C-alpha cells in the first residue's frame, strides 16, 4: 500500500507493460521540474516504493511514463512520446493515491483512486 | 440530426475502426430484444442514417458492436465477442444521444453524452 | 487464484463501486444464458469466487454489472441500465480472466487481461 | 485544422464548454515556447489555434486547464490538468487531433491521426 503506485496495462498485447520507463517529478518554487523518483514497471506492471509517506510532500507532481521505448522495443511506432499524470497532492492531507494506466499504441487512460 | 450516434475509433491503429457491424434492439415487456436496426460502421467511425425521432420511445434499448469481426479481418485474436450499452431512453423527452466507443484488442470504453434538439 | 474476477471502480469519487450486484450467465447449447454465477462488490470494489477452475468449460460467458442500482444509491440519474462483458474462456488451455470496469455516470471503460499460468 | 481538441463532461453526458487550451513547442534549450492557447466551445472542440504552415516537425505538449472547469461546476477535481506530450510531423505532413473524456479524478485521452 504504498502511497503512490502506478499500475500500467498494455491494451494490445493485452498483458500488462513490462519494463516501461519511468520517473516521477515535482514542481519548485521557481517552475522547474526537479526529479524526485523512478522504477521500472515489474512483470506485473505494478510499482512500488516511489516515495514514503514522509518524502511524499504537499505540491503538484508529474508521474512520467515513456511509452516511446515501450513500443519502439516491440516494433509499433507509438504516438505519443510519453505519459504525463499531473495533480495537486495532499491538499488536504495525507491520501493513497492511485494512477492506473491503460496504454495502446496511440491512446491511453488515467484514473486516480484516492483511498482517503 | 439524427437521434441516436454511435462512434468507434481504433486505439491501436489510431484510426477509426472501419466495417464494424452494430445492431440495435427494443426492449419488450416479456424481456424478449426485437432486433431494431443494423449498419455497417462509415470509414469515419460514425453510424449514419440509423433511426428516427419517431421510432425512439420510452421503452428500453441495448446496442450491441461487433468487435471480433474487426480483429479477426486485421489479424489481432480479440478478447471480446462484442460490445453491448444498454441503457434508458427517452425518460423525459425526445432528445438526441451519442455513443462513443473505443476500441482495442483486449479493452474498449464506453461514455454516453445527451442533447436537446 | 479465481479464473474470473470483476474488478468496479468509480471514476467521479476516485474510489471502487461500493455494494454494486453483478451478475454471470454462463451459454448454453440452447443459445440461452443459464444463470452461473452472482456477487456482490466489497469496498474494494472487487470479487472473488464466482467459480473454480472446473466449472469454467471452453465456451461464451457474460457478466452483468448493474449501474443503476449504485447510481440511485448515490442518487444521480444513471445513463446505463446495466454493464454486460462478453468473451469465449478457455479456448486453449486454462488461461486466467480478468475483467475491470470503470465507472462514471454517463461512461464506463472495461479492459481484459489475460494470462497463462 | 492541424491540431484539433475535443472535451467531454462524462458526469454532465455533455460536451465541456470553456476549457482553457494551451500548445507549446519544444526548444533546442529543452524549453517549452508558447504556441497557441484557446478556448473551447459549447461543442468542446479548438479550432484555427495553428495552421499547417506554422505546425513543423518537433515535440510538442497540449494541456487542458481542467482544474479551473471542474472548480467552475463546483466539484473539486484531482488532475491539475491534462498534458499530452507528441512528437509531429516525423514520418511527413498528417492531419492530428486529440480526444479527452473528462471526470473528476479520472480521465483518458486518444489521439486518431490521418495522413491527409
Amino acid at each position: 500500500k504504498c502511497p503512490l503506485m502506478v499500475k500500467v496495462l498494455d491494451a494490445v498485447r493485452g498483458s500488462p507493460a513490462i519494463n516501461v520507463a519511468v520517473h516521477v517529478f515535482r514542481k519548485a518554487a521557481d517552475d522547474t521540474w526537479e526529479p524526485f523518483a523512478s522504477g521500472k514497471t515489474s512483470e506485473s506492471g505494478e510499482l512500488h516504493g516511489l516515495t514514503t509517506e514522509e518524502e511524499f510532500v504537499e505540491g503538484i507532481y508529474k508521474v512520467e511514463i515513456d511509452t516511446k521505448s515501450y513500443w519502439k522495443a516491440l516494433g509499433i511506432s507509438p504516438f505519443h512520446e510519453h505519459a504525463e499524470v499531473v495533480f495537486t497532492a495532499n491538499d488536504s492531507g495525507p491520501r493513497r493515491y492511485t494512477i492506473a494506466a491503460l496504454l495502446s499504441p496511440y491512446s491511453y487512460s488515467t484514473t486516480a483512486v484516492v483511498t482517503n
